[PDB]
């Protein structure tokens, strides 16, 4: 169902396609612009009625492996221009060895990985790196194939890493942040658990995929830009602009989890935001009424902006009537 290689209109690590244009259908245009994330594997059904809720427009489907050491297939449905995209630079490590120094050592010649599964929620338990440790100890070098095959198997499952011999680990957050494109202690203290961590950062965005797409605003408001940030979660999208260097002015950020706002929160007070940022904890309580009170208060919205959540439903809703406001 999916493109040969993931690469959307493009990716900056790789030859541009044969096709780069799109023309969008003449309702998706206008103010405001609008990003939205979903998983890209997913039935034809649902892609249809995401693409037909969304102005008929066709997602764009990348690999955030063309962007970190880590993949994340997902779809992009978006009414930006797709031409003048520019990367956050540097460029990330784009592989394990790269990324994790440490891990390089002792990364066995039989496990021939060099790029990491998606990055999801749950850990490796002690109790499987402690089965794979005793799997492997008993020979110096190589095991067995089919031993070979069960801790590679294992591995891929969890995104095990080598940090010692016979020692695979599941990734620590810190290595997970900075995976993702995320500043380093982003998600740490302040009142959320170690699983929590885990949990909000598995659900985020890759912000140097979301910051390459995004890139194109960069010119466009140099007034800085009235974003409305819809399940916002640890903040992917704001910390892709401001990555980019695009001055915020105005963020309203809908998220569900106090974790997940305390975490943004605290991050806009340390990169000193002098633009404010407003919280709302329920996508259900921004009616037609709020909506309007928010944007004669602040000015329109210029981006509206939301990730992988009757949720996607409320997404449609909120950006239909923020268009049909501004206009
Ligand atoms: N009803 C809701 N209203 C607003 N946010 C919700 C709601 N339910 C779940 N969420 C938050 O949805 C976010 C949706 C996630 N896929 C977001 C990841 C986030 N975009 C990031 O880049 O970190 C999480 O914070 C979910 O917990």
């Amino acid at each position: 169902r999916l493109p040969k290689p993931m690469i959307g209109f493009g990716v900056p690590t790789e030859p541009l396609p044969a096709m780069v244009r799109r023309t969008l259908p003449s309702q998706a245009v206008g103010p405001p612009f609008f990003y939205y994330e979903n998983v890209a594997l997913a039935p034809k059904g649902v892609w249809d009625t995401i693409s037909s809720s969304l102005y008929d427009i066709e997602p764009e489907f990348v690999d955030s492996k063309y962007f970190c050491a880590a993949a994340r297939k997902r779809g992009y449905i978006h009414n930006l221009p797709v031409e003048n995209r520019f990367p956050l630079f540097p460029l990330a490590p784009r592989t394990i060895h790269e990324a994790l120094p440490l891990s390089k050592k002792w990364w066995p010649s039989w496990d021939p990985r060099t790029k990491l599964n998606c990055l999801q929620t749950a850990i490796g338990s002690a109790q499987l790196t402690n089965r794979i440790r005793k799997a492997v100890e008993d020979f110096d070098g190589e095991p067995p194939m089919r031993v070979q095959k069960f801790v590679l198997d294992q591995c891929r499952k969890w995104n095990l890493v080598w940090v010692g011999r016979n020692k695979v680990a599941p990734l620590e957050p810190d290595e997970v942040e900075m995976l993702l494109g995320f500043p380093k202690n982003h998600t740490r203290g302040g009142g959320i658990s170690r699983t929590d961590r885990y949990k909000s950062l598995g659900n985020s965005f890759q912000v140097d995929t979301v910051a390459y797409h995004l890139s194109v605003l960069k010119d466009l408001f140099p007034g800085g830009i009235n974003v409305l940030s819809l399940f916002s979660g640890i903040g992917g999208g704001e910390v892709a602009l401001y990555r980019l260097g695009i001055p915020l002015n105005t963020v309203v950020s809908v998220e569900k989890s106090e974790v997940n706002r305390d975490i943004v929160r605290s991050w806009w007070e340390q990169t000193n935001q002098r633009g404010n940022l407003i919280h709302f904890n329920d996508v259900q309580q921004l009616n037609g009424d709020r909506l309007e009170q928010l944007i004669e208060s602040f000015g329109g919205f210029d981006l509206v902006i939301g990730g992988s959540p009757s949720l996607f439903s409320s997404y449609v809703r909120i950006l239909d009537l923020v268009k049909s406001i501004m206009s």
